[PDB]
């Protein structure tokens, strides 16, 4: 097998993906501030076993960018996930979401749930969870500093992507707790995705349209199903972006059978940290 | 026995509570406060002098122009000297807290011949504060809501609603005892909070002097050294700001300068510890 690079329209968009493998549909979404590549040491070995499919999302590197806040509300993104399962020619297929990709899983597998075999998050909180607890803890909303300025029109934009990317370069560093994670060849490869035309403002839309301060502080209780489907969580615990407040106590959101294998000395970017652990987890939850 | 004022100072009227006759002495409230914050303070220092709390532009009895830009920090200290000046005087001593403390600074560097001698408490130098915060994860972290209040009207929104109790909640979390405030003190900063335009014009201070364009300005800040005695009052436990923006104020004091750390308070000290905060303020002045 190699790894090949395709199109195709879903729900009006045009999306890009890489797939190798066959078998079973296993996709791999990212989230910010990566694209398929985030993936790049766990598609060869799954697709020992499975057709892998790992997509760039709506706004993000080869993926169609559509204008407005509005066009990045979860509810489309899910749907986005919803017919590429379709366009691929199956029923339902395996989902791993990490992070943005995580939140769109859950959401996916809460109102579609005939259409996921198996849900796997990588550091992701239940939106049902995030709605309810973020007002509520003052270390998720002191983490969640960098999410408001995000709101923000144009400025972050800006500051994000001046000189060549520095700022959100100096992010994703402090996010590791492995050294030297991304190669100079990586960082080259980041950029060129960060640089396509449209796709920042695209990515902070997430934000903007999912994570504002009117749902965040929100009174309205959030309507969002149990999860039917089994379920693993994968979770590295030194998360700067996420408190371990947000992801306790997941009774309350799955009824299926679920697991939650904690990763104490990973954080944000656990698939990148432990590689080869992460690959192992996925494949024998599925395979078991 | 404490009187209520008003004066016209740099085109706006502004209240003010006064106690006590001598050397002018003005304390400098932030947010969300205004003059009611330094209630534990005024009697006791208005034994030796002229106490003036003023409630900053946009809070309280103070007159609230409309517009971001009209909270600028140069002009909200052009306000400070002016207020200087309609009452009879070329200088005063000057304490400040929280916003009141970074206006302080800002009057002491630029105007040091109208400022006798300078109190901080729990404020951090403006050019400590546009170096160091893009810097220190800690303090952009603890700078969250900077960035929530940025946004128009939502914020205003979420702070008010059921009775301000979003604020209450903000507030008190910084507290380092709980049950420090009454439900009478809660009530009386209700009131305070609900002047008409004064929520969005406490918040207009972070919008024109906080945004993130300021924040992560690459351009390098001009600010003169300091050239009087100054006291800084420092809760260690404070929620709002990192220690990592404390450390080396010397390399901003070219003139007599000394810290006195609280390490069981937090960001309202001058409410934690009263007494003591009271004694050191009288004793660096009386000196």
């Amino acid at each position: 097998e190699m790894l090949k690079h395709e199109y195709v329209k879903v729900n009006g968009i045009k999306m890009h993906y890489v797939t190798q493998g066959k078998g079973k549909l296993l996709l791999l979404l990212h989230g910010f501030p990566d694209f398929w590549y985030v993936w790049r040491f766990q598609i060869p070995a799954l697709a020992k076993h499975f057709r892998v499919v790992a997509p760039d999302l709506r706004g993000y590197n080869e993926t169609d960018k559509p204008e407005g806040v509005e066009n990045y509300r979860l509810d489309l993104l899910a749907k986005d996930i919803l017919g590429l399962i379709k366009a691929l020619g199956e029923e339902h297929a395996v989902v791993v979401g990490h992070d943005w990709g995580g939140i769109i899983s859950w959401t996916l597998t809460a109102f579609n749930p005939q259409a996921v075999e198996k849900l796997v998050i990588l550091n992701a909180p239940h939106p049902k969870a995030y709605m309810t607890r973020t007002k509520n803890s003052l270390r998720q909303l002191q983490k969640s500093w960098y999410v408001f300025f995000f709101q923000v029109a144009n400025i972050p934009e800006k500051i994000l992507s001046r000189n060549e990317f520095a700022f959100l370069k100096n992010m994703l560093i402090q996010s590791f707790v492995r050294r030297d994670l991304l190669t100079e060849e990586d960082l080259r490869i980041y950029v060129d995705a960060w640089s396509k035309s449209g796709a920042l403002t695209s990515a902070l839309n997430y934000y903007r349209a999912n994570l504002n301060p009117d749902i965040i502080f929100s009174e309205k209780t959030v309507v969002f199903p149990k999860i039917k489907v089994p379920t693993l969580v994968i979770w590295g615990e030194k998360d700067v972006a996420i408190s371990k407040d947000l992801i306790v106590n997941m009774e309350d959101f799955i009824e299926a059978p679920y697991s939650i294998k904690y990763f104490p000395e990973c954080g944000h970017w656990v698939q990148l940290e432990e590689p080869e652990l992460v690959r192992k987890h996925i494949e024998e939850f599925i395979l078991k």
